[PDB]
DNA sequence: GGGGGAAGGATTC
DNA sequence: CACGGAATCCTTCCCCC
């Protein structure tokens, strides 16, 4: 099998200096300001530029500002970027039918077919990078190898801008010297958890008892572990379909007040709603995010689909709900709708 | 001992 | 101080063969 992996380089960043070419070379920072302060808010990422200097995705923008104060600082822009990156991937459907579009910017492309070895698919991915970079301006990293996790792997070792294969001699090499938690699917939790037992290559995970692992990671990470291990792991390359829709907005102030908090889960919804575009949706869900960061939820399904007035009386009831099973202030509120008609 | 759903939470990218 | 969106899992619970 012969998996081709594309993924845009530090995306957001990078369109917004295609929109506006005048911004190559200068540290640029794509942000989400929450509207609690001056320049509260966080990094949703940042350009190769600002990395160097440790800025990145994840970390506050007043922390932000502190290393690089004269960085280009723009706010987010989903809907542009969503796009862009269609435009992007209905230029790889060119290039198969077997394709996985795993995110906005990630894409597996199946080239089992036409490609008869590495050499014969490496010219393949320069005939994808230098086209995509002609067509819409974008740089792209191609990872290839024997199946999606290796060639997602062969991706993260080839970026920036790169290109990297992967083959069945190396991969051997890898489930030995490699270490375990720069695997696709292993945070800093289960990164952990793998410690603790001893597991710090892909290799050590047939050095345990099946049953000692399916306890501390639960049975679908084990098997998926192992598979990599035994060099059997062969997921194919499936359409995902969208299964869920939501917005989660940030308040002002911390809050408890019924009333409060209303306004902003009633935006949430509405904004929900236009996303949704024509697709009734049979089950709600109120995601909150404490005080503490911590993340509550409560929600319904229902025996027929959604209706708006349902959906506004429907999610003040599981407010309600978490407002009261739980005594913690609420940071962040909002919805998630799922199994659509 | 299941199937099978639903609900609330964990964890990853 | 740390936004945002969605997927896959896991555990527990429930009704009832
Ligand atoms: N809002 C938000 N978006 C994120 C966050 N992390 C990643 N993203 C989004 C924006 C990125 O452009 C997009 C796709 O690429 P990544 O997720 O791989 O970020 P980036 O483009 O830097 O990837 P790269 O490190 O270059 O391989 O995911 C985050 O923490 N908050
Ligand atoms: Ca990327
Ligand atoms: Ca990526
Ligand atoms: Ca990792």
């Amino acid at each position: 099998m012969i998996v081709l992996f594309v993924d845009f380089d530090y995306f957001y960043a990078q369109v917004e200096e295609v929109l506006n070419p005048s911004l190559k070379g200068k540290p640029v920072v794509v942000c989400v300001f929450s509207g609690r302060f001056e320049d509260s808010g966080a990094v949703a990422t940042a350009n190769y530029e600002a990395r160097k200097f440790g800025v990145k995705a994840g970390i506050p923008i007043v922390e932000a500002k502190k290393i690089l104060p004269n960085a280009v600082y723009l706010p987010m822009r989903k809907e542009v970027y969503q796009q862009v990156s269609s435009r992007i991937m209905n230029l790889l459907r060119e290039y198969s039918e077997k394709i996985e579009i795993a995110s906005i910017d990630e894409a597996y492309l199946d080239i089992s077919d036409k490609v008869r070895d590495y050499r014969e698919a490496y010219n393949l991915g320069l005939e994808i990078k230098n086209k995509i970079l002609e067509k819409e301006k974008i740089t792209v990293t191609v990872g290839i190898s024997k199946n999606k996790v290796f060639a997602k792997i062969a991706a993260d070792m080839a970026k920036p801008n790169g290109i990297k294969v992967i083959d069945d001699e190396e991969v051997k090499r890898l489930i030995r010297e490699l270490d375990i938690a720069d695997v696709p699917g292993i945070g800093n939790i289960t990164a952990e958890k793998l410690k603790k037992l001893g597991i710090n290559k892909l290799v050590d995970t047939l050095s345990i008892e099946f049953d000692k692992l399916k306890g501390m990671i639960g049975e679908a990470k084990a098997k998926y572990l192992i598979s990599l291990a035994r060099d059997e792991y062969n997921e194919p390359i499936r359409t995902r379909v969208r299964k869920s829709i939501g917005r989660i907005v940030t308040m002002k102030r911390n809050s408890r007040n019924l009333e409060e908090i209303k306004p902003y889960l009633f935006r949430a919804i509405e904004e929900s709603y236009y996303k949704l575009d024509k697709r009734i949706p049979k089950a709600i869900h109120v995601v909150a995010v404490t005080e503490d960061l911590d993340i509550v939820s409560r929600g319904r399904t229902f025996p027929h689909g959604i209706s708006k007035e349902t959906a506004y009386s429907e999610s003040v009831k599981l407010l309600q709900k978490i407002l009261e099973e739980d005594e913690r202030k609420i940071r962040r509120i909002g919805v998630r709708f799922s199994k659509f008609i």
